[PDB]
C-alpha cells in the first residue's frame, strides 16, 4: 500500500515461488525512488506522495506487486493483487448517467445499438445524450497478418437509458418543429411534429402561405404556428383548405387577398359559391392601363319576365324591376 | 146531279121545308147559268159542264143542294145531300217538302212547335225554312162565349224536317259566322260559330289582335280567322291567351310586339318566366331621349365564383367567365 526504502519492488503476473525466488515477474526488482515508477504491457505503478497509485493500460492477464527486503531471501517475496485479468474481457453495465468510456489495450470501440449516439476517438468513446438507447460498445484489438478479432471489454446497456440533462429533444425539419423520440442534440431521431400548448405566437402558415392576424381568415391561429421562442413551426390545426370548392393552394389558377397575405386558389366545381378571399386588384373601366366603353339598350317588362336575346355579355337575362337591360362593351 | 137550264139551285143546311118554302136556305136562289157557283161557309158547288162538281172548305155541318123548278110552288123543293157533318178532325202528316197549309172552317192555325217558323195570316199557314224543326200545327174553332175548343184538323212532324233547298243555314252576329242549328233564313236560330275549312285566309283575330301572317305566333292559322270568300270570322282553335303565365289581353299594362301586331300584355304570377312578345320601344343609355353614364369596376376570379358585395343597380354578382363586374349608374 506504500512505498518502503529498504525494500524492492517488482510486477508479477502470478503469485508462484521456487528455489531462486518469486515466479512470473514481468519488470525487474527496483529499489526505492522517491516517484519511482515500474512499467509493464498491463499497469503502470508510482510512488505518488508516499502512497502506491496505479493506471491501468491492460486488463487481459491478473497483475500483483511483487514486495521483497533487500537484506531478506529472494524467497520471502509478498504479493499484492492489483486486479484480475480476463482475457475475454471485462464486462462493464454502463450506468444510467453514463457519459466517457476508455477501452483498455488500446482497442477500437464498435458501436452496436439502436443508434448513433457515440463520438469517437481512438480507444475513447463518449455517449452523447443516449436518451431511450440501448445496445453494446466492443473493444476490439485487430491483427494486420493474421487478421482475427479479439474483445479486451463490453460495455452495455441492456434497458433504455433514462432522460438525460442539458439535450434538446426537439429538432427542426426544413420549417417544421419535430420531437425527437430517441437521443438529443445530434443524436436525435424525428418522431411526430410538435404540438401547440401554448405561448406567444410569431406567425402561422396556412395553405402554403404566412399570416401574422386574423382578418379573412376563418380563425387565427390556423394550421401550424411558429412561437416567438423557437425557430420551427409547431402543428396547431388540420382544416381543410378547401372552402366552398375553392382550395387554397401555393401554386394556383388565380391570384386573391386573406388580409395582407396574397393567396392563390384553384376551383374544385363549377358551383355558383363564394371566393373565401378578397379582390387582389381592381381595374377601372376608365382607369389608365385598360379602357373599356360601357353602353346599354333597355326597354320595359313586367316584373321578373323576360325578351329576346339574353345580353350577348353576360349570357344572362338583365332583369331590374319593370325594366330589360342589353349591355355593349368595348 | 147536274143543272138544267129552267130551274133554281141554292145550298142547303138541313132538308125541312116550310109554307114560304125551303127554311134551310144558306145561299140564295140562283137561276140556271153555264158556269154557275153556289158559295157558302161550308162549300162551293160548281156546275161546269152542266154538271155539278163540288169544293169542300169546311165538313162540321151536313149540306144539301136545293133544286126547284121556275114554274112550280116553291114548297116543292128536292133535296140532294152533298156530305154529312163531321165533328171529328182530321191529321195530316206534313211531308219534307210541306211549305203552306190551310185550316179549313176559317180556323185559327195554333203553332206548337221546337221553335218560331211559321208565317200566319187567317187559317193560311207558311212553314218557312223548318230545317230540324217538330211540331204540330192545330186548327182551331171556339164558338160564341162557350169557350169550348173543337180541333177541325191538326198537321204534324214526329221526326225534324230534313235539310231544304233555298235556306241560308249561316247568319253574321257583329263580326263572327255563326252557324244555324235549326232553320234558315229569318227563322234561324244561332248558337255555334262556324269552325274553319278550306284554303284562303284573309286575316286571324286572336287575343283581341289582328294577325296575316305566322311570325311571333305560337301557330298560324290561329283563334278566329276571316276567309277572303267571307265578311265574317270562322272558329279555328280555343288557344289559351296565357302564354306561360302571361296574358295577351286588348286592354293590357304594357305594350309589346307579334310580328308587325302591337300587342298588350298583363302579368298573372310574378314567377320568372318568358314574355310572349318582342319589345315595342327601345330606348338607348345614349340616347337622345335620356342619357344615363355607363362605369364599372371588375377584377379576376374562379368560373362562378363571387367577391363581396353583390352590384349595387342589379342586386346580383356580375359573372363572366373568371371576371367580376361592379357597374355605377348616372342619370344625366
Ligand atoms: C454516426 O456517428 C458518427 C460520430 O459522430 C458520425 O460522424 C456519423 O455521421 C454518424 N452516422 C450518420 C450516417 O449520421
Ligand atoms: C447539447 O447541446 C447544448 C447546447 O449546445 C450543450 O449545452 C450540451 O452540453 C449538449 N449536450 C451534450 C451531452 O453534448
Ligand atoms: C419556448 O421554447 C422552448 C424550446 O426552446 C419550449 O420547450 C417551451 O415550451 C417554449 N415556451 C413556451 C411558453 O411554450
Ligand atoms: C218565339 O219563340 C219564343 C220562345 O219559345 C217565344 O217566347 C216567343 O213568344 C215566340 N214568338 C212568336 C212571334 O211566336
Ligand atoms: C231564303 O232567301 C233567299 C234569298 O232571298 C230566297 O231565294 C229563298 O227563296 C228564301 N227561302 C224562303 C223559304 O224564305
Ligand atoms: C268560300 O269557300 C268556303 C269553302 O272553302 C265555302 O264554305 C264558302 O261558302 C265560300 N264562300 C263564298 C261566298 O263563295
Amino acid at each position: 500500500t506504500g512505498c518502503k526504502p529498504e525494500y524492492y519492488y517488482a510486477i508479477a503476473k502470478n503469485d508462484r515461488i521456487g528455489p531462486l525466488g518469486a515466479e512470473g515477474l514481468t519488470t525487474v526488482w527496483k529499489d526505492y525512488s522517491p516517484e519511482m515508477t515500474l512499467e509493464d504491457t498491463m499497469v503502470i505503478a508510482s510512488c505518488r506522495d508516499g502512497k502506491f497509485m496505479y493506471l491501468s493500460r491492460c486488463t487481459r492477464e491478473t497483475r500483483y506487486l511483487a514486495i521483497l527486503h533487500s537484506r531478506a531471501l529472494p524467497t520471502s517475496v509478498v504479493f499484492k493483487k492489483l486486479f484480475e485479468g480476463q482475457k475475454q474481457g471485462d464486462t462493464v453495465e454502463m450506468d444510467d448517467d453514463f457519459e466517457f468510456g476508455l477501452c483498455p489495450c488500446d482497442a477500437k470501440p464498435i458501436v452496436r445499438g439502436k443508434y448513433n449516439t457515440t463520438l469517437l476517438n481512438g480507444p475513447a468513446f463518449q455517449m452523447v445524450c443516449p436518451i431511450g438507447w440501448t445496445g453494446t460498445v466492443s473493444c476490439m484489438l485487430a491483427n494486420r497478418d493474421t487478421l482475427d478479432t479479439a474483445v479486451v471489454r463490453t460495455y452495455r446497456r441492456s434497458r433504455p437509458f433514462p432522460y438525460r440533462q442539458g439535450c434538446i429533444t426537439q429538432k427542426v425539419l426544413g420549417e417544421d418543429l419535430y420531437d425527437c423520440i430517441l437521443g438529443g442534440n445530434w443524436t436525435c431521431v424525428t418522431g411526430d411534429q410538435l404540438q401547440y400548448s401554448g405561448g406567444s405566437i410569431e406567425s402561422c402558415k396556412w395553405c402554403g402561405f404566412k399570416f401574422q392576424r386574423s382578418e379573412g381568415l376563418p380563425h387565427y391561429p390556423i394550421g401550424k404556428c411558429r412561437l416567438k421562442n423557437e425557430t420551427g413551426y409547431r402543428l396547431v390545426d388540420n382544416t381543410s383548405c378547401n372552402r366552398e370548392g375553392v382550395a387554397i393552394v401555393p401554386q394556383g389558377t388565380v391570384k386573391c387577398k386573406i388580409g395582407d397575405t396574397t393567396v392563390q386558389v384553384i376551383a374544385l366545381d363549377t358551383k355558383l359559391g363564394p371566393m373565401p378571399c378578397k379582390p387582389y386588384e381592381i381595374i377601372s373601366s376608365e382607369g389608365p392601363v385598360e379602357k373599356t366603353a360601357c353602353t346599354f339598350n333597355y326597354t320595359k317588362t313586367l316584373k321578373n319576365k323576360y325578351f329576346e336575346p339574353r345580353d350577348s355579355y353576360f349570357q344572362q337575362y338583365m332583369l331590374k324591376g319593370e325594366y330589360q337591360y342589353w349591355f355593349d362593351l368595348e
